[PDB]
């Protein structure tokens, strides 16, 4: 699924997305830049925290600056956070099960969905304003491993900076409340579909690995049959991790055998 929320403020955002405690189980954040806007800025690969933070403030390495300081406060909205969450069975198998290929499958599915989101990129150019498609965004993807309930959950925070290049200049992303022609409005209207696109893309890959899937909800929500999702549904990263492993062992589920059955059943 894909959750949508506005990024709070430049600083705390920087700290949240790169906070080690959010990806302790994964061991890595696996962050990377994405979006045609990023390639145009020369931003590729790993994300430097200072550059990411300044970007959320509206300051580009390009030299362009969209910050609007009003008595110590920046009124430039940082951007949006689109979170793609993998199904519980995948998260368990990836993080507690050892199958790292599923993390990679999760990334590729997220990468795929984010491209379709980028196509909605637009800016407001009042000639009466109007929205004009831009087709480029600057994004930073960060992987986290825990849900709000402290259960295993592989999810990627797709942070979309509030900037976009139009006719050479960097402008803020479109916002149209009334006609709902703005970028964010178009994202909301397709929230389900995008989360759907990500899930479908992830499903194809997991099935190519030899894994089975089963629809457990609406809009195609699915889980890998047989995985004890139940056990994980209902302060110190190291202790939390030890607990997850402990409650899993107590489910009696033989993870490795599950993996081998997928292998001897793939190709
Ligand atoms: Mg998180």
């Amino acid at each position: 699924m894909m959750s949508i929320a506005q990024v709070r403020s430049a600083g705390s955002a920087g700290n949240f997305y790169t906070d080690k405690d959010n990806y302790y189980v994964l061991g890595s954040m696996g962050e990377r830049w994405a979006g045609r806007g990023a390639e145009q800025l020369g931003l590729q690969g790993s994300v430097d925290k200072d550059v990411f933070t300044r970007l959320l403030e509206g300051r580009l390495p390009d030299g362009a600056d969209l910050s609007r300081m009003q008595d110590g406060s920046n009124r430039h909205r940082p951007g949006y956070d689109l979170t793609f969450s993998a199904p519980k069975s995948v998260s368990m198998m990836a993080m507690l099960g050892g199958d790292k290929r599923l993390i990679d499958a999760h990334n590729q599915a997220v990468d795929f969905a984010v491209r379709q989101v980028e196509a909605l990129a637009s800016t407001r150019v009042m000639t009466q304003s109007e929205t004009v498609l831009t087709g480029n965004l600057v994004m930073a993807l960060f992987n986290h491993d825990t849900s709000r309930d402290q259960e295993p959950q592989l999810h990627t925070h797709a942070v979309v900076a509030n900037v976009t290049q139009h006719n050479g200049e960097w402008k803020t992303l479109s916002s149209d409340k009334v006609g709902k022609t703005g970028f964010i409005e178009n994202v909301y209207a397709n929230q389900i579909a995008f989360g759907r696109l990500y899930r479908e893309k992830l499903k194809e890959q997991v099935e190519a690995l030899g894994y089975e899937t089963e629809v457990v909800g609406k809009h195609g929500m699915w889980e890998m049959p047989g995985v004890p999702v139940e056990a994980f549904s209902g302060v110190d990263p190291e202790i939390k991790m030890a607990e997850w492993m402990q409650t899993l062992k107590e489910t009696g589920f033989d993870i490795r055998a599950y993996r081998d059955a997928a292998d001897q059943r793939a190709d």
